[PDB]
């Protein structure tokens, strides 16, 4: 049955965040997209917590917590979905949430409605959103003294995402919707994804 095949492939590709260890780090395969995530930049972030004074809310703040590079990738995927989002966006939003607020490799479709939504079209729309987003990110300039764009922000009721281009990769942060971390020393989660990962 055509619907059956279609939904079989969409379910498989959207509900399984596939991670495979490699020599340099990790291969991630999700939604038919492939990423090489390496462990570079990892140690540097621990060590920091000039740049240190630029992002005091991350480095000079006992409420900031460094995450894994895979977490950073997942934040980038969710952001990619949400950025155009701002049809059934219910399913999209669920997916983005799963990606960003959890570390599980499988997406439990709770409702049957959600399951019904999983289709070639949904796969297609998600892939296109994420690719568009990645292209946008690649247009960011490194942090600079002229007025050239270096950050994008994706704000939602539940959380605020901020992604910044620096000489060491994309700095990926999630703060509370209000931006309590920016006083004040509100909580914030963050990491670094090397440039190579998005190419």
């Amino acid at each position: 049955p055509k619907r059956e095949l279609e939904q079989g492939v969409a379910f498989s590709d959207l509900c399984n965040f596939l991670v495979t260890p490699t020599v340099q780090g990790w291969k991630v395969y999700w939604a038919g997209l492939e990423f090489d995530v390496n462990q570079k930049g990892i140690t540097l972030l621990n060590r920091l917590k000039m740049t240190r004074n630029l992002f005091p809310h991350l480095f000079k703040n006992q409420q900031s917590e460094v995450q894994t590079p895979i977490w950073a990738l997942r934040v980038i995927l969710a952001a990619g979905i949400l950025d155009q989002l701002m049809p059934l966006s219910g399913a999209l939003n669920l997916i983005a949430d799963w990606l960003l607020t959890t570390s599980t490799n499988h997406f439990n479709m709770r409702t049957q409605r959600v399951k019904d939504q999983l289709s070639m079209r949904m796969l297609s729309l998600i892939r296109s959103n994420i690719i568009n987003f990645i292209n946008k990110l690649e247009t960011l300039h490194v942090v600079n003294y002229k007025g050239l764009l270096s950050s994008v922000e994706i704000g939602t009721p539940s959380y605020a995402i901020i992604i910044t281009r620096t000489n060491m990769g994309y700095l990926v942060e999630v703060q509370e919707p209000d931006k309590s971390a920016m006083r004040h020393p509100g909580p914030v989660k963050f990491s670094l994804l090397h440039e190579s990962t998005l190419k």
